């Protein structure tokens, strides 16, 4: 029974090596690395592999691992695909642990953005969770932490985090967790999954789909956003993406708003990303 090496990048940066049979559906792999990972509160998180386009894709748990990766290696990374609005309402400390360790990629990256405040308070949480009560012997006036904070350290945030780091003596690790995801999670970009695209005009715009619906950044001033309950219908033809809103009160016609994606992967990708939150977010 012929089986394929698979290899997993971790939310910690290491590597998951395991095998499968070459003819399994996502499911298995994602359970296996679950598994490993000692994850029971799994339906917040994913595989993700990057198509012959280098774009990065979801791994249908439903599907062949063979007919997704096709002529791609069997690579993969651990993600968080549902973030929590409120990850207080979950079970599991170790739930919060792997959403943090998402959160401080998508923070290093520029994915979520945030205040220079803000920064520095997520790094104290990080380290006070990950070293636990503040040390003057390992931290000088001149300190830089291993730990990796922001998209760009400077001196002057280093100094903040450790000014922070102090103010929490005595918290433990699943404590400090909490208080970082009460912070990263209103953050305005917080689990938005961004898609460069253009209106029905040919104006570059950015769709943002997450927990509360489909936002639209027309730029700095002026941002439109459907709630998923407003929304009936989600299709894509060709390049193009489309919405069908429910009709307003006393309103006749349902109305269908259009987008041109970068290519039809493009528009495919946006579309099942949607139905997916839509599924998700309706039913908890
Ligand atoms: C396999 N399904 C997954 C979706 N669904 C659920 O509960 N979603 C949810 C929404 C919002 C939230 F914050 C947490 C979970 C039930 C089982």
């Amino acid at each position: 029974p012929k089986s394929m090496q698979c290899k997993v990048i971790l939310l910690d940066g290491s590597e998951y090596t395991c095998d499968v049979e070459k003819r399994s559906r996502g499911q298995v792999l994602f359970d296996k690395v679950c598994e490993h990972l000692n994850l029971l509160e799994k339906d917040y998180f994913g595989l993700t592999y990057r198509d012959a386009e280098n774009q990065k894709n979801w791994l249908d748990p439903a599907k062949e691992i063979k007919k997704q990766v096709r002529s791609g290696a069997w690579h993969f990374s651990f993600n968080v695909k549902f973030y929590p609005p409120d990850p207080a309402q979950l079970s599991e400390d170790i739930t919060r642990y792997y959403l943090c360790l998402q959160l401080r990629d998508d923070i290093v990256s520029g994915r979520l953005p945030c205040s220079f405040v803000t920064l520095a308070l997520l790094g104290s949480y990080t380290v006070q969770s990950e070293l636990g009560d503040y040390d003057p012997d390992e931290c000088g006036s001149d300190y830089i932490s291993e730990f990796r904070f922001a998209p760009n350290h400077t001196k002057e945030l280093e100094d903040k985090v450790i000014e922070l780091h102090k103010s929490h003596r005595g918290m433990t690790p699943a404590e400090a967790e909490m208080h970082f995801l009460e912070n990263a999670k209103k953050l305005s970009m917080y689990g938005v999954d961004l898609h460069h695209a253009k209106d029905s005009e040919g104006v570059e715009i950015m769709l943002g789909v997450c927990a509360s619906g489909l936002l639209i950044y027309r730029d700095r001033l002026r941002i439109n956003r459907f709630a998923w309950p407003k929304v009936l219908k989600i299709s894509y033809k060709r390049n193009n993406f489309y919405i069908k809103i429910r009709p307003g009160e006393f309103e006749q016609f349902e109305s269908t708003i259009g987008f041109k994606l970068p290519n039809h992967r493009a528009a495919k990708r946006l579309w099942k990303v949607c139905v997916e939150h839509h599924t998700f977010f309706r039913l908890l």
